[PDB]
């Protein structure tokens, strides 16, 4: 189980969630803007995408 995707920093939010889909299919993936708050809790579904004010992802996507 490949948790990180270091390589889709810089990557539009389309791209990115074409990788992340092959593979794990069933994630669940929300978009954020970079440097919101979030909570401790893990989420082993969940794939948050940080995103800069290009859109861009701009924060190693992981499973979290």
């Amino acid at each position: 189980m490949k948790t990180e995707w270091p390589e889709l920093v810089g990557k539009g939010v389309a791209a990115a969630k074409k990788v992340i889909l092959q593979d794990k299919p069933e994630a669940q993936i929300i978009v954020l803007p970079v440097g919101t708050i979030v909570t401790m809790e893990y989420r082993i579904d969940r794939v948050r995408l940080f995103v800069d004010k290009l859109d861009n992802i701009a924060q190693v996507p992981r499973v979290g």
